Formats: C-alpha cells, sequence, structure tokens
C-alpha cells in the first residue's frame, strides 16, 4: 500500500566496529580534562573550559583530529583528538 523505510539501523548496532566517532578532549595547561565530547568524524566539538570558559569549538577532520579550534586555542590548552576506541571511550 505504502512503502515506509524499514529503519536504516537493523542488523547492525547503529555503529560500525571501526572509527566512526571521535572523542575530543579539551584539557587545560594543567592537563585537567575540562571537557570531552564524543563527536562524529569531521564534526565540530563544543568543549567547555572550567578554568575560564573559553568555550572551544574543535573542528575535526574524518581522522578525528582537530583541525581548527574556534575562536582560537591558547597556549597550554590541549585538544586531544582521541578516536573511538576498540573499547568504550
Amino acid at each position: 500500500m505504502a512503502a515506509p523505510t524499514p529503519v536504516p539501523g537493523i542488523f547492525d548496532i547503529f555503529k560500525k566496529p571501526v572509527p566512526t566517532s571521535c572523542k575530543l578532549a579539551l584539557t587545560n595547561g594543567n592537563k585537567r580534562e575540562v571537557d570531552a565530547m564524543l563527536l562524529p568524524p569531521s564534526g565540530t566539538t563544543i568543549l567547555s573550559d572550567t578554568s575560564g570558559a573559553g568555550v572551544f569549538t574543535a573542528k575535526v577532520n574524518s581522522k578525528c583530529e582537530f583541525t581548527s579550534v574556534s575562536p582560537a586555542l591558547p597556549t597550554g590548552f590541549k585538544i586531544e583528538g582521541s578516536v573511538d576506541k576498540e573499547g568504550k571511550p
């Protein structure tokens, strides 16, 4: 009668057993992980700093590595572009 989409997430577990997610982590100069977000490849991660709240937007590539942080990442801060691991983040 009508053809509804049979859900594009059956059989598989809505994730691939390969790096389809990126775990971005903003850490301050003291390396305290001030924020951490699991984003998709080439996504923009909004990371909130508890040191002074710079609210950093880490724009990554499909490599899960940050390419550019908006507004600008200051000296001391480390945006770790961790990848979705073989195990849970």
